[PDB]
């Protein structure tokens, strides 16, 4: 699906670069502007491979390990969302970051927000 | 690793079965007992590989689109989590599930909620 795969930035300057496959699969790296974050994590997601046609988004999520060979935050984010296509490609998310917490900190495991990507071309 | 790897079910039926891949991935199989779903849909997620070392929690996360060959709802969940050890282990998630809809009705798209999984069978 050439619609979604490519380049995105989002608001805060983070970058996605992704490959939607046939089959719904969804994989790629992931640069955070913000945060306990270095350089490129590993993503994979999935993706409605056969929408409807009728000017309805394409609903799609992926998930990021905060986790490579330069950090580890003990943490991973996932964002659901919905593509958007046509000249000026969107995608709008909503995630939460989970970190590894002990019970006793556990009510204060996760974070909640809302991320618009925007493709570059 | 060894204990998120396995078959898991949730407060409400659904069967979540998956591999934990030893560098972070996740890969399995769901099957929700609820919505507009049947059988068993691809996921695919992360987790972290390295957890620290004072007893907290595994933090991790996977997808599920749902269509399969028998359905498709046009919609996307995501569950984001930690994994917890020992005893009677444990995956404590909250979700994301957004629904494909026109760019009106946006504001309606996404509901959330939270499932506990465990290893026993309904
Ligand atoms: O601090 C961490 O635990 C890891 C980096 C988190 C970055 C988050 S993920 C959601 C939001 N969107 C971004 O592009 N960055 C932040
Ligand atoms: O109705 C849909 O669009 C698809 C099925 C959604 C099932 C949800 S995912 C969140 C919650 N946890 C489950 O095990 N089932 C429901």
């Amino acid at each position: 699906e050439a619609g979604i795969t490519g380049t995105w930035y989002n608001q805060l300057g983070s970058t996605f670069i992704v490959t939607a496959g046939a089959d719904g699969a969804l994989t790629g790296t992931y640069e955070s502007a913000v945060g306990n974050a270095e350089s490129r994590y590993v993503l994979t997601g999935r993706y409605d491979s056969a929408p409807a046609t009728d000017g309805s988004g394409t609903a799609l999520g992926w998930t990021v390990a905060w986790k490579n060979n330069y950090r580890n935050a003990h943490s991973a984010t996932t964002w659901s969302g919905q593509y958007v296509g046509g000249a000026e490609a969107r995608i709008n998310t909503q995630w939460l970051l989970t970190x590894g917490t002990t019970e006793a900190n556990a009510w204060k495991s996760t974070l909640v927000g809302h991320d618009t990507f925007t493709k570059v071309k």
